[PDB]
């Protein structure tokens, strides 16, 4: 407000598929790699920062505060305190509103927010320490049990994206042609040229030595209705079942940050930010239907920037599932052309703790490329949430 | 300022041993005690809550969100965000900095903020994904994995630890000192009653049935400098070693909470609180001496209070090991009858998430007690940071 | 026949419990225990034997060819062949069998026979070499998996238990009595001091020193009646179940052996032998059924060797369940007071592999203390088979 | 002597590679296919059996006694007993002496014998029962912990090989010409056809259906000693190795199996049988030198005949090492061109259970296809054994 939260820099590295690209990169080295690369843009030396904050929600076996890990080999001090938010698919973005916070009322000047994940590397778990004097014991999957699994129905996010499915009435062929469209827009962005400037490439060890990924490893070029009205429903299978594995997003590794200070500090510093932010919002709602989150969320954080939907030039709604962002752009009355035009996670992954700032990285480029001026980032989350930021391109 | 905000109620489950009281609970329910139990004593409907944070540091098979897990089963709908921070020992205090935040910015009007943890239930982790071809493979602890190993150097904080006790001289004998005087401490505390008011009954089912846990498990009455001095030093037998399973905390279980809001929003619902936040810092050090973090931490929050450290009446220092505790003492030249009056973690035990609310709790118990007015709360954190706040008794 | 085979000597550790006072004791430890001990009392060199046969069942974890280790352990030449057999709860039966053929075939001079098994020291299994890409994996129980479970019908021996129990009206009252009475002869026995001849001393370190364990762990002393008539079914809970913890043997640790040479190669050396080996059969049964095996081979064993059934002076007949040994008195109407009169396993315990050797070692001794004649050993065997071996005291 | 026992018929699966074509077949239905198998050309009605006896080493999570469950999968009565030896390596060929025993002493009449082997299915191992209070806990390779791991000296088999060449003078040179050699011979042997009639197919479900698998699958084409003098020594890593991949054979998989009886019962059924079993030995040696166990073995075998080493027309001498099986061919003086001819272990792959009886079923075609007449199989055995038999072709 008259001296608002700017975002300067925004990048990300490729998303990649699960025990592909990244895999044998630790999420934290995904960490330092985006956040020494915004600072580098954002000509911001790594003295200056107040604090880093980054969404991470599969944290085992990463160590001690991986944050911390990752903003220190980034080059940043030890000085600067780093930490970590979890709230699951909404983490990344959550990162961000806190920065804005802490910047709002003046604690920070500068901050580095974002959100990081290795799926490919969440182990299985095993408690061991009572001891099991006769039977069978789970190694339980991490990825399963704390990422995918809502804690109230014990079922997997696919089955509450069937409730959507169901209740919105988004049918099979529905999500089947959203899915279609995600892979083209995706397929189409990369063949111009449209990530390249978010995209900092990755260093990754291997038996040739020395590689640079800079590639999205998970869309799926050439990807038609025909072959995806051939699979088999998922997660129900009972005959009632329209997700698949081609209308839902899947398993991936990436990071994504963005560095944020008061417009103020950006005058004085001779930057020119890719956007301002406007408002945001997080809301509850039910767990059996957590994809429709966005919906309250989005409302909400328009009201609070004074806009109108129509306001709205882009919006970036995660996709976790076809039968959910349907869902959100049928109630809210969203032109599809307004959505997603890169593509969104069906094509491109969803890294858990990394999505929400993921989307705004994309936002903030695709803004900037097209010249159009307000945008919403949003997202559904695990447990009945939903989270929306309004930036407004400077 | 000027509308400051306020801490109206306080309130925290007894600390378990390892293996103990609490280890059949999970983390979720002793969030839901603390939670359901501090709204009940602050008379504030569930439904009025703006949102709950939670310092949760080993998540590893909690199920999705633990904090919105413990929310719900607190009684608080499902429409009131729920989320959690990791910042390693300090985790359960950032939540409440963070609270402040929101609150002061005029995002929340009340929170529910603390911390969590159970380490009893923390597992072992295995990488199984790839597939190993050939050859042993490790079950990994998340606790030394996770908690208690520091990322840069690869060491137990209590190496660390060792580092402090060597560069700021605290000798054998002055650390089974400190153990003594906290263990003491604590065990008249008790007796006194002084815990009484502060702790809520946690429920757990036994074979003989339903039962109320509410004296902490870990401290060691009758401990004596005699029988702690015959003890070997745990983490360093080259026969320089110092700390011991004696001088130092455990591994522990507990969770506990606060209410917060506005004064104006205190006073038009009739409610007279603990305490008034006044300030509260958060800085970063070496991770070798992690264990100082505080000083930096303690002279920034003060300093930013407008008070001089002769100004505050009560301390509560995280004893991690006395080795750090006597240190932060030394250099700061504090009192130490000022410092961990009712006894610190060496007698009452570290559950990581949760301890940095937890010393707050006891904090505003024994400011109200006492008819003292002015505390700090401050921990050390694994990595190298520290994190304190300052309170003032209304 | 005419130069029979004879046993020399016959000695076996204590039965240890479930994770009690062998359980740090590696199997092979326990085989060295007695094969050296063996040796000692016939007073033959360990460079004199042939060759070294051990059933052994749940070998897992225990190295290279564990008979082998034993071997050596007790001093006997790295020249001196040695081997396995496993033939289930047949296993250590079995062995001395083989003996029987390579010294009858004139292929060996001087076999030590024998079983051993360490339950408490089995592990749990994984499958980890594929990799599990998303899903939970068992941690399988070997004891389960590979001791206890019909692998035709995939269930518990104890589910066969019921099997006979219903199919040879073996009833609950029954059981309870079966196993009221083995422990109350094994109570006798060794307050008699009937085991201390055939037992020999495990040696294991304690944190108080070196002991002595020579006292069988797993008798109940004390039972009776209306205690066990008290306890649930075990396997079977739908209302129709019988075999119970009480009326079963468990899960245990011990080994046992037994020196054997020609009566011609005894005369030479001047040694009298316990018994002469008679005659033994194997023979193939249902698998539902198992518990029955013995029946087919004790009438084979004892035709075989020219006797009626009334010859036999004292059986040893395994008590994996009371079910089956009750079934197996009832169907060939044996007096009860020639059957395992001091105790079986019900009071004494089940150490798969060693269990064949250990019911000789004590049949041997009380047709020795006794004075009496005719003896024979049987067993039933998981998968339908039954072993039994009738011996003749000199 | 005078009706010695025979070898009706003789027969193998593949042998497959390590997590290879065979990786999906339980060890019991290897074992199955060879039972059925051999008894089809030995035209013996399974009711006919009077036992079935294995070598089998990694049993673990192969359920109740695998060789009755590969007894029973072949269509053998519940009535026949059936049971398993281990003797590591030698365990396959230990079966079959063991059946020469009991044919030979008039127990039985039939026997079935052999070895199996699915190295690719053994699992790793924990020990959970205990229950461990902190700290880490390894996931043991039952392959290596079990299999391939000295008991005495606590190193891996190549280490002994190593001990060997080093003793034997066996240069890296000479183990590569050995290797190159061995893949050569297998090569020729293949495009012959001279493996046809002893491989019996094995049945494996696919994606696309059940397919037959009978072709070996380890063998390395076109070997050359180019390429095998580029790799690294893979034990023994300080410049003084010699062992490497090429010069070694691997981890396999597969099972064998013959069929034995009185040659007069094979003149009773109007059977010629393969060849006459003449004599065998078992002998112990050094284990740090466990490779050299051949050359006691085969001189008493071959002593045991009336033969001189001279009068053996083939030899079948088991290579788990080219530096073992050069130094045992070096000295006894044995011409190579006798030696191994279709190949050894180095092309064809070792699955420890198996290899005794598979050397045995290739020695016995090998004399059928040449019309020679006196073959030796032979062994080392891990842990420091050898054995040896002798065979003549009738």
């Amino acid at each position: 407000g008259s001296d608002p939260v700017v975002i300067v820099s925004a990048a990300r590295t490729i998303i990649g598929s699960f025990n592909g690209a990244l895999a044998a990169v630790p999420v934290q080295d995904l960490g330092s790699t985006v956040i020494k690369e915004v600072l580098k843009r954002a000509t911001v030396a790594p003295e200056d920062v107040s604090e880093v904050i980054f969404g991470h929600v599969l944290a085992a076996g990463c160590g001690q505060n991986p944050v911390r890990q990752a903003s220190v080999g980034a080059g940043i001090p030890y000085s600067v305190p780093a930490w970590s938010c979890q709230m699951i698919c909404g983490s990344g973005l959550k990162a961000v509103c806190l920065a804005v916070q802490s910047i709002g009322i003046g604690d920070s000047s500068i901050v580095v927010a974002g959100g990081m994940e290795n799926m490919s590397k969440a182990p299985h778990l095993a408690y061991l320490r009572t001891g099991v004097k006769i039977g069978e014991m789970p190694l339980t999957d991490s990825i399963l049990c704390d990422g995918l699994t809502d804690a109230f129905h014990n079922c997997h996010m696919g089955i509450t994206a069937e409730n959507v499915a169901k209740k919105w009435q988004v049918s099979r062929e529905d999500q089947d042609k959203v899915a279609v469209l995600s892979q083209n827009r995706t397929e189409n962005a990369q063949k111009a040229g449209h990530f390249d400037k978010e995209i900092v490439p990755v260093l990754v060890s291997t038996r040739k030595g020395l590689i640079e990924v800079k590639t999205d490893e998970f869309p799926r070029h050439g990807s038609n209705i025909e072959a995806m009205s051939k699979l088999k429903p998922y997660f129900l299978t009972d005959g009632t079942g329209t997700v698949t594995p081609a209308n839902a997003s899947g398993i991936n590794d990436g990071a994504a940050a963005v560095v944020l200070m008061k417009k103020s500090e950006a005058d004085k510093r001779g930057l020119t930010p890719l956007a301002r932010i406007v408002s945001w919002s997080q809301v509850g709602v039910e767990p059996s239907i957590m994809g429709i989150g966005p919906i309250p969320a989005i409302k909400q954080a328009v009201t609070k920037a004074g806009w109108s939907l129509e306001d709205v030039d882009i919006f970036e709604i995660n996709e976790a599932f076809a039968a959910v962002s349907a869902a959100i752009v049928k109630e809210l009355g969203l032109n599809p052309e307004k959505v997603n035009i890169e593509g969104g996670a069906i094509a491109l992954g969803h890294p858990l703790g990394a999505s929400g700032c993921r989307i705004l990285v994309t936002l903030l480029h695709t803004l900037e490329r097209m010249g159009r001026s307000r945008g919403v980032a949003a997202l559904c989350i695990g447990g009945g949430m939903g989270i929306a930021m309004c930036v407004q391109r400077e």
